[PDB]
């Protein structure tokens, strides 16, 4: 689809068998989701945003469907203010910016 | 143009007679720029993201050019690690997400 930006580009995602709402965030390198239970091993990592750094759990090679488009990649879980879909997954679904 | 997301979507902007680099950021409600000494009045604001909040100065009706596309609107100035063009200006240049 073509998504205008008068509102937040929020979409439904499916991860670990659960539906969620997430923000398509071209300013995020990585995908960061709010605290949740996820199947798989993980590794503690640090990620930095506009306000500093937070501790997250890194899940690699996770299946995640974004607005009907399938992706498989890294998902960071931790105290992010909102679920964000970053460029690591936006590229997988073929997302570009256009003006 | 069309911008792929393999790398950060950095573009040149012109603001306050200065050229800078900034991210086209669909996850940013507002536009937040590195510290710069803009003239005129301003109002304090706090904006939150990963890591917490930062204090910024809100300037209204600022003229910005983004890839030769002119816009005018609110710009927040503060100690942000990166310049981000938010949806308040992205809508003005006709920017969409497409997949
Ligand atoms: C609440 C939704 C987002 C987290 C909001 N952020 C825009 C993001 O695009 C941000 C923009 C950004 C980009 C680089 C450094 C700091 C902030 N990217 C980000 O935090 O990404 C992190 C996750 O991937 C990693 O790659 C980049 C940092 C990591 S933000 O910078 O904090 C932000 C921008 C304008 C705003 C605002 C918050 O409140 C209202 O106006």
């Amino acid at each position: 689809p073509q998504i205008t930006l008068w509102k937040r580009p929020l979409v439904t995602i499916k991860i670990g068998g659960q539906l969620k709402e997430a923000l398509l965030d071209t300013g995020a390198d990585d995908t960061v989701l709010e605290e949740m239970n996820l199947p798989g091993r993980w590794k503690p990592k640090m990620i930095g945003g506009i306000g500093g750094f937070i501790k997250v759990r890194q899940y690699d090679q996770i299946l995640i469907e974004i607005c009907g488009h399938k992706a498989i990649g890294t998902v960071l879980v931790g105290p992010t203010p909102v679920n964000v879909i970053g460029r690591n997954l936006l590229t997988q679904i073929g997302c570009t910016l256009n003006f």
